[PDB]
């Protein structure tokens, strides 16, 4: 019906940064070889797409951000092979071309073929099918999930279980995935281990439930909001600190509690600060740090090599390490058999239209998901 | 004989920094409840004592350095039941309590008792065993070497095979076991694999030995000094690299040369800068660095938070990650079973008193190295 041809919807374009969102009418182009047009359905308000906004996370624009969504194929292109009109589908933003040394190592999920470390903010052919006022308008990271229709590459989207609920399942598209994974895959959590989570969003509460699903027997949620505190309780955190209740660093607080460091640690906010902080509260010999959070562009931090030296690991993933089109259908599987929960980290729905608002929920500190439905 | 008394010996004390050692006649005290006192055999002039001569590394001066070393029980103090009157012994500078939380740990080894992180530059009582014009001397990571005879807690000393020859075997006491458990045990080198080690020195070239027994497949030596590449290929090294033959960055040859990045990457130097260079040349998505280079004291690196979050493990470890009590004995008997070489980091012979010709040699980059007879 739509198939061949141009579709002309609404997108919420981000002409510059520090502005608010502009829904307007843009046109999509119909799929090229190996190309795959989705009818979004949910797509989650995650803190990286506000780090376009704010500069945090460079990509080039005007832009249609967003990257953790759930939608539907409207059609496809030439050659591809692995989803079909009809298909729920969940786009990746870290895509999985299966044949580079990353995809082909066990343990890499970085595919080379990303848009992340040199961003271009176009499709693998390094063109936009986006259009609005005449004027092309970049990709995010091969996905694009802030219109009801996008055009990803093969390469950039897996096919999931036709039953799952798309306005839930959205959140392993990046949220829950990145947090669980941190948790479980990178740093492996073991049981009976003490570890410490710095901030209690999303993707921390996600940390969270994967330490809890680890066998943890400790878990210290620490934000300097409070009233995260109970929601991350509720999915597994022992105790929460809030780093401006004491008079001493939090590191000193944390291994005193800890009595000596915690075997592991991970920084879930995005500041240089609690990267080092979060390092340093782990264990001295054996402590592993895991590194979640965004950084503000090209900004270094600075450490003490010593804290190394002593033994501890020091360790960073994009997604919590899942190669992505091989582990999101699997991922929904297991959402589908109950081995996971989703609904603690949605704490907002709302239209589509009302994405600004969604925005504005983040940046006071109101919600943890908001969910955006088309 | 002497058992009971006050031993008067020479040792070569350090009073300043920037000096050379003064070769003079010390008193060391006869050992008290579960101490060990030791006539030296043999010790190396590692570039850690150098560490202490520069102000690189600091502990209490005067000292009495030294600490890679293999010497013949004297006596010991009572209650001491692990060594006996004429057993060869190995000192360590990593202590093995057997009761922390770390040496409880399977993963640790950076024993809670050891005098690294807040040094007092004594003997576990909080004194000293050392006497020189009436002052006290202090002692160096509970080993202080460079003397005939010295005083060490029985938590820092180990037993060894009576028939191992202790001018070779010293060097398990800090140069070969570091570099060869960075190796095998920290970074645990796959088969296979391409590795990068920065500093062909005695720890270095260790470094290589292990990755060469763990089945690497290309190993690249780097060193700003190329005598070192003949015997760096000796014990393994596919290929050297020298960073001042090239005008674009090293990391940048080295990734190109690695098509893309090394899988494991070590920096066995002691700079900041070749710290985070090392870090960088390790493939972006699995790629694993382990620092084992001692830095500059109280001196911190800036680096990009990026190069961790794609996915590399960034690590360091003292003495090759290895539990210091149980593994010595272990790598000693492996030695006299043939499985590893210490030879090929002999590269000089000396008397004792010629301890400031043996540190001209490291300085002057002639040796890697020189092991002193008593
Ligand atoms: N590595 C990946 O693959 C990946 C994937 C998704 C998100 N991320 C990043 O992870 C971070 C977390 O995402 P989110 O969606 O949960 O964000 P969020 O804004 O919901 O969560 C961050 C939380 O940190 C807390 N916080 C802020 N400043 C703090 C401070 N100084 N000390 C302690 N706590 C503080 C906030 O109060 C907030 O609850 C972001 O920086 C985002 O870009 C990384
Ligand atoms: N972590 C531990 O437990 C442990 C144990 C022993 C030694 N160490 C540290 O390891 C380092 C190595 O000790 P070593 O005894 O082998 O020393 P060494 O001095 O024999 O070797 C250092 C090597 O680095 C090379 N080098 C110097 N500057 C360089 C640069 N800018 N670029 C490239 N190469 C450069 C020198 O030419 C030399 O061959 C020291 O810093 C020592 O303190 C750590
Ligand atoms: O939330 C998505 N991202 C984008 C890829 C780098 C980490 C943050
Ligand atoms: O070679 C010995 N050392 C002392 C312990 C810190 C690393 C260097
Ligand atoms: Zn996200
Ligand atoms: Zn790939
Ligand atoms: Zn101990
Ligand atoms: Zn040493």
């Amino acid at each position: 019906s739509t198939a061949g041809k141009v579709i002309k919807c609404k997108a919420a374009v981000l002409w510059e940064e520090k502005k608010p969102f502009s829904i307007e009418e843009v046109e999509v182009a119909p799929p090229k070889a190996h190309e795959v047009r989705i009818k979004m359905v949910a797509t989650g308000i995650c803190r990286s797409d506000d780090h376009v906004v704010s500069g945090t996370l460079v990509t080039p624009l005007p832009v249609i951000a967003g990257h953790e969504a759930a939608g539907i194929v409207e059609s496809i292109g030439e050659g591809v092979t692995t989803v079909r009109p009809g298909d729920k589908v969940i786009p990746l933003f870290t895509p999985q071309c299966g044949k580079c040394r990353v995809c082909k190592h066990p343990e890499g999920n970085f595919c080379l073929k990303n848009d992340l470390s040199m961003p271009r903010g176009t499709m693998q052919d390094g063109t936009s099918r986006f259009t609005c006022r005449g004027k092309p308008i970049h990709h995010f990271l091969g996905t694009s999930t802030f219109s009801q229709y996008t055009v990803v590459d093969e390469i950039s989207v897996a096919k999931i279980d036709a039953a799952s609920p798309l306005e839930k399942v959205c959140l392993i598209g990046c949220g829950f995935s990145t947090g669980y994974g941190s948790a479980v895959k990178v740093a492996k959590v073991t049981q009976g281990s003490t570890c410490a989570v710095f901030g209690l969003g999303g993707v921390g509460l996600s940390v969270i439930m994967g330490c809890k699903a680890a066998g943890a027997a400790r878990i210290i949620g620490v934000d300097i909001n409070k009233d995260k505190f109970a929601k991350a309780k509720e999915v597994g955190a022992t105790e929460c600190v809030n780093p401006q209740d004491y008079k001493k660093p939090i590191q000193e607080v944390l291994t005193e509690m800890s009595n000596g460091g915690v075997d592991f640690s991970f920084e879930v906010i995005g500041r240089l600060d609690t990267m080092v902080t979060a390092l340093s509260c782990c264990q001295e010999a054996y402590g592993v740090s895991v590194i979640v959070g965004v950084p503000p562009d090209s900004q270094n931090l600075s450490m003490n090599p010593m804290l190394l030296l002593s033994g501890r690991t020091w360790k960073g993933a994009i997604f919590g390490g899942f190669k992505s089109k091989d582990s999101v259908p699997k991922l929904v599987a297991d959402f589908m058999a109950k081995k996971f929960a989703l609904d603690p980290l949605i704490t907002h729905v709302l239209p589509f239209e009302k994405i600004n608002e969604g925005f504005d929920l983040l940046r006071s500190g109101e919600s943890i998901r908001t969910i955006l439905t088309f």
